[PDB]
């Protein structure tokens, strides 16, 4: 006689916590980012293409390429330092990003490169506050 | 001289919206649930193992099986009606579930089967309210 409709607000926060745990456990991962910047030593980041796609229109375009790979893809990344890539992956998984004030510019450059619009705004607003 | 730390509250809600769009687009999917219940016609649900794993300890256990499949897995499901499975998948992707009051019991049974604790609580509390 009625339509019972439930909603849990905390769900998306809760699921992303499990998603991040799975990432750190290197479980259910389907992409390895291979980050090589200048003289910096090479770094690998394991991740889920969906989670990266859900936070970045650049990763979404990269991974939604009509037909699907049979499992693990290595994506060669250049132009971002491994430490920057690390922070942007962590943002995608946690909704949080952290950096020292001297590298807000370099995190912004990475966020522009991966079209992570919210952290571009955050970084540009922070840099503008550091002015008279 | 300082630690700049940004956080976007809306991110997890925003990403799940993209995740659900990708599901309906049948993009980046790595599992097909093949649901056969009693006399009901067979149904297929495309999904992302991570998203199902992040919302269900039963799917998490199912998919975190030490070693990974090369792409698309078909999972044969029995004991839940396709309409129940549909609602529980949609919950995992949207944080929302909807049913008519006569089938709160059958949705609960599905949610117990997949250990989706929040909707078990919702359903059990609703059934208990329908009493004197
Ligand atoms: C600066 C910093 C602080 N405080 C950080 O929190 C992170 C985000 C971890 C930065 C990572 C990138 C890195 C290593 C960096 C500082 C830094 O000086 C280098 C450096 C900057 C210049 C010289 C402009 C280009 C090269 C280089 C590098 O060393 O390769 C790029 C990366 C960057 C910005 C932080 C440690
Ligand atoms: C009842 C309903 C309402 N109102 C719903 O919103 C959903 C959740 C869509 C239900 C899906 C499952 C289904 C088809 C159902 C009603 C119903 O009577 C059947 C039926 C119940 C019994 C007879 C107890 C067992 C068999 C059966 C079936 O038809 O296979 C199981 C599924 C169920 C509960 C809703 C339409």
């Amino acid at each position: 006689n009625r339509t019972f409709s439930y909603t849990l607000e905390d769900h998306t926060k809760q699921a992303f916590g499990i998603m991040n745990e799975l990432r750190l456990s290197q479980q259910l991962c389907d992409v390895t980012l291979q980050v090589k910047y200048q003289d910096a030593p090479a770094a690998q980041f394991m991740a889920h293409k969906v989670v990266l796609a859900s936070s970045s229109p650049v990763f979404k375009a990269m991974f939604t390429n009509g037909l699907r790979e049979q499992g693990m893809e290595v994506v060669s990344i250049e132009g971002i330092h491994p430490k920057v890539m690390e922070r942007l992956i962590e943002f995608a998984y946690t909704a949080s990003i952290s950096m020292g004030e001297k590298c807000v510019l370099h995190v912004m450059n990475g966020a522009v490169m991966y079209q992570i619009d919210s952290v571009v705004r955050a970084c540009a607003d922070f840099l503008v506050q550091q002015l008279d």
